[PDB]
């Protein structure tokens, strides 16, 4: 399962499907962190 739809994020932790819109704003749509755990800025 080499993705989930388009450009959607996979955790290892578990298996799920994230919206990857949402790997870069503070707050963890993953069942995780691994959206944003590796995103800094400035
Ligand atoms: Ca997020």
């Amino acid at each position: 399962p080499g993705g989930c739809h388009t450009d959607e994020f996979q955790c290892r932790l578990d298996g799920l499907c994230i919206p990857l819109r949402w790997r870069c704003d503070g707050d963890t749509d993953c069942m995780d962190s691994s959206d944003e755990k590796s995103c800094e800025g400035v």
